[PDB]
């Protein structure tokens, strides 16, 4: 996903 920051990331 794309919401936390360098866990939940998308790229």
């Amino acid at each position: 996903a794309c919401d936390c920051r360098g866990d939940c990331f998308c790229g």
